């Protein structure tokens, strides 16, 4: 098996979750990555009544679709590594509570944003809190039992699994693990295969999308530069057995869920091609 | 935070909204649940969609979590078995336990570290467990879910170095470390070694004491477990997991006074080492 997992914002945007989780099932997913990202609107989730925590974990128990990851993005908005100590209180407070939501729906899988800063310029202040922030939230993942799996960014202090390995080297935490983005990894100077290789015994997800040098958002599949056969192969060889989520932002096409279609036919064609 | 927390099994027997409850009122954080060798704990594995879900009910109402357990039916049904039933059994238990974990969110399953228990080890029963294990991880990989393989009463597991060896092995987020302090000194190893050792792979640890061959029922304090000295070095290793205080209370002439007792004795130890 390969569990194949598709994006929150690949379909539709009602914040009515049977549905979501329904579609996701129809369009032949195993699952579904939530996301806690930089509007109120999402934020909001962290939020929610008992009442609203339980009718998710509802959906899911009745449907099969799991949701067993978060990507917490929001972190774009208040980073870890912030000198406005008043942003960065704030976004050690969505940590928090992104950790307890985790805990009452069952979400196995924290995906962090390595960003210290994304809209403010970065120095060694922000590194240094960043890196603080961290080993703070890391604390908290510990006592929850949550895991923090740091993705591999659009953002040079992350933009390699080498360097989400450094932090995972300092922390040496059984909770901070790693959650690659094929398309990131791909979009700088890495040599990529080998990258995947030496991350395995940390890698506990994988991010699925194209790109090109400085664009990592909205590349249609096969439009970049990532080879996916070869990416397929290398993790598949070192015996990677986790699951795959597809990343696209579809939700605001004509009809989301025939791109999430032809997104996944295309993905799958390639797993196939690469013996999986 | 130490989160602290309450084997099952020290508390009545019974629904699990009360049991939460009376954890509360104890002052634990959560409570670790036992899927045993009975086949009534065992039918847990079978529960519907609706008892799995008054369960996560319960937990999110009361706030006591449920995070971690104990799988002490492979003893009955172990992946080394040399009798094909018996392993398939021990292997169906496993993806039942997953599931269970993932319906449910509990964090983390125990993992028993017998290839075989009612029988006799060999080579053959260390090369099934070995693949069983290898499987059983592969699961927990697309499941997302944790297993932590506790430090055992029998030679096989009998320290972290030894969980350690499987996890090289294995190489994988998903398997990783669940001391039992008891455990872990009632053999010849060298105890505060190993705790640092494990540092990086240790998910949660089991508080009870022990005597050398004596693995069950020893009171706090009347075994030769150094309680201050492995929570010192936990502690100084940079150790920030829960702690679960494993007793069996239900069967005494007082279980929740036991408990108070066992909790604040514990806690006392734990004051001493800088916690
Ligand atoms: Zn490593
Ligand atoms: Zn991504
Ligand atoms: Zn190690
Ligand atoms: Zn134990």
């Amino acid at each position: 098996q390969i569990p194949l997992g598709i994006y929150e914002k690949a379909l539709p945007a009602g914040e009515c979750w049977l549905e979501r989780l329904q579609l996701a099932k129809t369009l032949g997913f195993d699952f579904v990555e939530m996301s806690v990202d930089e509007t109120d609107e999402r934020l909001s989730r962290l939020d929610w009544s008992r009442e609203q925590r339980l009718a998710l974990v509802n959906a899911i128990v009745e449907t099969g679709v799991r949701v067993p990851s978060m990507c917490l993005s929001a972190h774009r908005r208040f980073p870890l590594g912030s000198e406005d100590d008043a942003v960065r209180a704030q976004g050690l407070e969505i940590m928090r509570k992104a950790i307890q939501f985790a805990q009452d729906v069952g979400i196995r899988v924290i995906q962090l944003a390595g960003y210290d800063v994304y809209y403010q310029e970065a120095n060694n202040e922000t590194r240094r809190r960043f890196r603080d922030g961290l080993k703070e939230s890391v604390e908290m993942a510990s006592r929850a039992q949550v895991t923090l799996a740091m993705e591999i960014m659009d953002y040079p202090l992350m933009n390699s699994i080498s360097k989400a390995l450094g932090y995972a080297h300092y922390l040496n935490n059984p909770w901070f693990q790693l959650y690659p983005d094929i398309g990131n990894l791909s979009a700088w100077d890495n040599d990529v295969q080998m990258e995947l290789q030496a991350g395995i015994g940390h890698i506990v997800a994988v991010h699925v999308k194209d790109t090109k040098p400085g664009v990592f958002k909205n590349v249609p599949f096969g439009e970049g530069v990532v080879d996916f056969e070869r990416c397929f192969e290398t993790l598949k060889q070192s015996g990677y057995c986790g699951p795959y989520l597809i990343e696209m932002w579809s939700e605001t096409a004509e009809d989301p869920a025939a791109e999430v279609a032809k997104a996944r036919d295309w993905v799958k064609a390639r797993m196939a091609k690469a013996g999986m």
